[PDB]
């Protein structure tokens, strides 16, 4: 006779928990995750920020390359966040007790996060994380500034309902560098059509689309660098191939329309 | 070069995993969880109570046998707990989620509750499982009432800070039987001795021994039915060789006893 | 010399706490709160539905209507909600404590409710009340179903960012009644242009009036009776005057844009 | 015919309300609060503590002071709290919502602050104010350090579940001066016996006195600076008539027992 199944671990491919050392953006932005997971630090006269902290198991390794920049735990002020599944908030909780940070997000991340990733719309319990709260709640075009660096949030609901775009500008050369920070715009196994669940799931993507290809961007990043076609490990050329904002949106677009077209057959 | 490790699920011994079917062990109570783990179900003229669901993924178990009892998911009107940990709190969310129940418990449980067990006094992140919110917050020695069943709460610090013994009297055979379900009196490779997140640990511990003495107590359960000699394999015998409560508390002092001198040494 | 201001309660019109007996609105469906606050309580062979519930003190007097109906507080299932502010969501908590009633709602709805209507967008902590928790979020377009009756949520962000209307088929005379719960499109000294807290509130005002316009509706009603020029003291009569969804909507569409004009002026 | 009640506002005595300047207690200590409610900020090398914060109203006043101090907004860390009612944990959720500030707080003070003290086990929803938060959960005797001053937590259940002690060690000329920072003891309109809310009340408050005797205590402070001989508005003689801290303890069970009597013959 046959007991119940053991717990599965969410488990990933091992470059996303690849440490790195800081990888330079622009003058105040920098990677500080590892190879194939995207976390930004952007460093202000008035304090830190951290754009999404990836795994779980990544907290202690975030925290060293903050020290390597000069960010001390009570320098870092505010983590902002793409989306809050496991793998971009993993550590999110562990980082508010070890920091001095602050989490602002919109409602549904909010509620996401509060949660852990549980109840996922499309995953369930499968891929779950310690909980946090925020402590300042976002709505779509909201500015946040810390340091005089402002931080413009775009939402781009469909990956998650509460996935959003972070967009500043920084500079490189003196010369203004119009970053966006995109997140993903992937429907992995989910059901797109009559999703009791998410009923405007595809018209939520369209917009995201839209929405996507029309950010100021000079320089697109992403929560999986690969999607942006960065490589991390590339040293001088880390962000040589990357796309633009609108062959990111149209390539996801086209994946989407193709992945719609299985679903009608499959 | 090496990546973070990847994250460890909680795994069992699969006796704890081995569903069962309801086991009596009074006239309106019975065992519905597994094997070698406790999940009391409580039928009333007024509905039912459920004191701890066992592992995340028991909450379908618990459903059929609440099924197989004439429970359906609207009935279902309360759950208790001994403890907020994994192995006990587990499948709560999805009760909510799936059932007409809310859950009462005091501050204690409730905050590691909602915070699905992350950030323990001893494990840490290592023991989570999905959040729940509590729906109404008991005080020590408070009662709750369905369908004339009384339940009363008997804090118990230690094995965790909101541990409960919770009582009640059914009957059998005519007579009244006096139920003491009793938490966990273990401290699994705790820091026992000046922890800083639990100083006063051993005043605790040795208090909640003298309140599990004490207990109203014909009948004793534990979470895990091993800790008072039930057998739920043992079918008519299950509950022939069970301690009682005196002997259940003398045991775990003299365990937390030697485990103490253990850790001086040690 | 001066003390700083004591604390101002949120006082109302009479009227708004005026008690009423219930008034029906077609057959399972019920006007049971005050005679210009709207509560509609649904009942099914399945328990019974509660959608708004007015100011924080009508919880007795909505129980003692319920009760009236033949609904008691263990058969009040669901609590649905227009819009988190005082005035419709105020006895939430409370209802919830005393009865055996779940609440499903928006993310935007469920952090505003989470808080009692602290850190309003446009209140601040003006208009507060006992803070409740969700436990169901629903996404724009989902289905609820209690006892065979369908109730649809249609998200119309503005009044609120969580403001939904409620859909839901009954029937009168053996015949289908299509009715439409719809929010306020009201924006009671709101800074509507360049609003920091709200960058996109006149592109949703705009987008809620076309679905508000659009909802099936042959009854249409609204958390305030008046704003749909229904009279609950009119008794036979109440609904006789009511407006189409089509004409509420042109009509805060064409006070919208006064406004708009207005504050541009002033 | 009756309309419902307005709702009452929380209204207090003027003295609890009349702003003051800084008033110094030692090197590092200082009161910012109002003439009759205590608000304690702690400055040290690294950053600010603040302990209570008086009615809701207070926030804007209590930056003024902090800013009349030295303390920035990002310069405040920590916020404590005796207890969670409306009269001294009034302002927390927007002082944590313009300052860096966490908080931290056992679990029964935690969960009545997340409810803006409503559902009281005394006043139901009579005194409520906006919810917050907590960062961190302490446990009885737990320190929490900031810039190297240690505070450390001593429960003294009664007045709330969650009344706590807070006491560190600051100097002057040249000296030690150990400050205890004990909550009320007053049980106001509370039943105390046979409280189905409250059932061990009695035994708290008796085991509170016995704690609050032996605090470490050179210098006494409570919320309502009344209960300790304190004058916050007589200058350089604002501490001279203080209490011990056993005179304090001594004066509550005093008037706790003559309520005892007085509720047993009434
Ligand atoms: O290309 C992307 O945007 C991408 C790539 C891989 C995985 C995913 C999502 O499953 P995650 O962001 O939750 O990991 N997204
Ligand atoms: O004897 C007991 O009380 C016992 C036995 C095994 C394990 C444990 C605790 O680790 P759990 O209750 O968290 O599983 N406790
Ligand atoms: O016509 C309406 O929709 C209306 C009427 C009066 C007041 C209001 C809003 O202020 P409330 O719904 O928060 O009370 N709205
Ligand atoms: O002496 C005291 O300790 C005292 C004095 C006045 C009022 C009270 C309590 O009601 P509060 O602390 O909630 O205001 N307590
Ligand atoms: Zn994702
Ligand atoms: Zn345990
Ligand atoms: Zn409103
Ligand atoms: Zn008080």
């Amino acid at each position: 006779e046959v007991p119940l199944p053991q717990l599965r671990a969410y488990t990933v491919d091992a470059s996303w928990l690849q440490p790195m050392a800081p990888l330079q953006i622009a003058d105040h932005t920098w990677q500080i995750g590892t190879e194939d997971l995207t976390a930004l630090l952007v460093q202000t006269p008035d304090g830190a920020v951290l754009l999404d902290g990836g795994m779980p198991q990544m907290a202690s390794h975030l925290l060293d390359n903050m020290k390597a920049r000069g960010v001390t735990p009570r320098d870092l002020r505010l983590i902002l966040l793409s989306h809050a599944h496991a793998d971009h908030a993993g550590p999110v909780a562990e980082l508010k007790r070890r920091t001095g940070a602050k989490v602002a997000a919109n409602a549904e991340s909010a509620v996401l996060l509060a949660r852990g990733g549980s109840d996922d719309l499309h995953f369930g319990d499968g891929i779950t994380y310690p909980p946090a709260n925020a402590d300042r709640i976002v709505m779509d075009g909201e500015v946040i500034t810390v340091g005089g660096i402002v931080f413009t949030a775009h939402f781009m609901a469909g990956h998650t309902p509460g996935s959003t775009a972070w967009t500043w500008t920084d500079t490189r050369n003196g010369k203004p560098v119009r970053i966006a920070y995109a997140d993903s715009l992937s429907a992995p196994g989910y059901q797109l059509q009559g999703n009791p669940r998410y009923p405007h799931l595809i018209e939520d993507y369209r917009r995201s689309f839209a929405t996507v290809r029309a950010l100021p961007c000079d320089v697109l990043l992403t929560p999986h660098p690969g999607a942006s076609n960065w490589d991390y490990a590339a040293g001088a050329r880390a962000g040589a191939k990357a796309l633009t904002c609108k062959a990111y949106a149209d390539a996801a677009e086209q994946k989407f329309d193709g992945q719609l077209a299985k679903e009608t057959a499959g």
